[PDB]
């Protein structure tokens, strides 16, 4: 991403210590970020005002990107609330320098453009998740997919993952006591271990 | 002002209702744009049961979830099935790759449709949440009430729609539909009378 070199020269870094709110949903639309270091959560309300977690970002990953486009080209809202998930480290910069560097090079919208397909594949695929699979399946499935993206730690027996299980349980949409009894299960099963902030998912290497 | 410009290097082709244009699972090596139509994006499980996703109208591309990846192609995403007759533009990755290159308009109406996308589907997730196959069984009767196709009854409103159809809206099999619509006329929120449905209240 060589090509993001001189995207990176026109940012200020800002500092998100965990569970810091970036962006709140609703909001106008002036300036785009790129995680250089940390993780951050994204969330929205469903249709009981109830969060829910979309998915991470990680470290590479641009986000308040979504607010460039508009269907008639008038004003847009932040389409989700961005939380800082860990201490993170940000590059910001306004929409409208972001145009003159991507008029500049239209590689820099190709990297924009692949970040937006993979997470539409992801978003995608979270409906499908939602509509065919019950809560149980929809636990273990959340876990197997985690033990596959960033800041997974290789273990032993499988792969050790950051979460609660409140957490997993606003990523399925089950309440938190559920997730526990579902959590339960699976480890009685064999498929996971619950430690304090931390879960071993076995079989996962 | 690329539309003719884009399409001076595409070639048209014509798919007829219900026709498949992209098969889940193939490798993406095409993009699409429609000139005339609509289609149906679907996803499956892995037992064949059908989701539809959303649709897309004249002025859309589609295909186009592998088209940033210059690094490691990817698969198709989904099914895209013509909704109605299509008349399509259609051009290869690679072509499409090299035409690009100085094109930032044209990336940018690509990262505005996959934007909306993005939006929907998000919202699309959030309406799902916390919401059974019954939950979603009963609020799609509810909102074929409100669509120009339906038709006003003594009672409420009369829809028809078969079960398949209904499940490819909520996710799940014609049979399970079948269960849930005689569970809502205990609740009595419908009549399901062969062919066509009324739905009381409205
Ligand atoms: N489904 C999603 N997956 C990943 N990121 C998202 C999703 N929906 C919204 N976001 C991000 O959340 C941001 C909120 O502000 P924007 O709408 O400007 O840009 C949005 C995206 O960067
Ligand atoms: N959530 C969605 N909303 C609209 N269109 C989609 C969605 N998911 C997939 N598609 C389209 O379906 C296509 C299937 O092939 P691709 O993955 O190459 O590109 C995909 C998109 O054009």
């Amino acid at each position: 991403l060589k090509h993001l070199d001189k995207l990176l020269a026109h940012c200020h870094r800002r500092r998100y210590t965990a569970k810091s709110t970036i962006i709140y949903a609703g909001d106008r639309c002036e300036t785009l970020f790129f995680i250089i270091k940390g993780s951050v959560t994204i969330l929205i309300e469903d249709d009981d005002g109830r969060e829910m977690i979309i998915g991470y970002l990680n470290s590479g990953d641009f986000f308040g990107e979504l607010g460039l486009f508009e269907k008639e080209g008038s004003e847009q809202e932040r389409s989700a609330w961005v939380r800082a998930k860990v201490e993170c480290e940000v590059a910001e910069i306004s929409y409208a320098k972001f145009r003159e560097l991507s008029q500049q090079d239209s590689e820099i919208l190709y990297t924009l453009g692949s970040q937006m397909a993979d997470r539409l594949r992801k978003t995608t695929r979270k409906v499908g998740d939602l509509a065919f699979l019950d809560v149980t399946g929809r636990v273990a499935r959340t876990l197997l997919d985690l033990c596959q993206q960033p800041d997974a730690m290789t273990h032993p027996d499988g792969m050790q993952i950051k979460i609660t299980r409140q957490e997993i349980g606003r990523i399925v949409g089950c309440s938190r006591e559920m997730v526990g009894r579902v959590l339960k299960s699976l480890e009685e099963q064999g498929l996971v271990h619950v430690k304090g902030k931390t879960m071993v998912v076995f079989g996962t290497r």
